[PDB]
Order: structure tokens, then sequence, then C-alpha cells
């Protein structure tokens, strides 16, 4: 029975131009029904909306999986070892 996304939550983001990106909801003016994203590895942080959000428990086992790009096997890391620490 989900909820809805909350601060804290870990995904993979889908941006265009980049594969399913480890990530998580990060706390807060944000535009409608989209949440402030922090991307693992690269930590940038983007608005988007749930249909470009994953759920990382269920969507681990096809999107959680060593990539070329840069950032993205270290956020791998982070998401899986210490999702909620502070990475500024």
């Amino acid at each position: 029975m989900p909820h809805a996304f909350k601060p804290g939550d870990l995904v993979f983001a889908k941006m265009k131009g980049y594969p399913h990106w480890p990530a998580r909801i990060d706390d807060i003016k944000p535009p409608p029904n989209k949440y402030p994203i922090f991307f693992f590895g690269t930590h940038e942080t983007a608005f988007l909306g749930p249909k470009d959000l994953f759920p990382y428990d269920k969507c681990k086992d096809k999107y959680g999986k060593p990539n070329k790009r840069k950032g993205f096997n270290e956020g791998l890391w982070e998401i899986q070892n210490n999702p909620h620490a502070s990475y500024s």
C-alpha cells in the first residue's frame, strides 16, 4: 500500500541522456508534483516528477549495475552503504 514520496526515499532517477541513476529525495518553493532529487556520485540535484522515480528496493536488481558514466559507480556505493549521509 505505497505512500507518496518523502525526504529520505531512495530511488533510481531517470533524466534524459543518462541511465537510471541512484538518488534520494531531499528536503526543500517546490514546483508542482516535483521532488528535489539528490543524485549520488555526482552530488547534483534536480526537480523531477514521480514518473522519473523508481524505488530502489524494487528496481535495484535491474538498474543497480555498474556503468561507465562519471560518478555512477561511486553513487552505487553511496546508495547501498551510506544513503542518508551528508554529501556536500
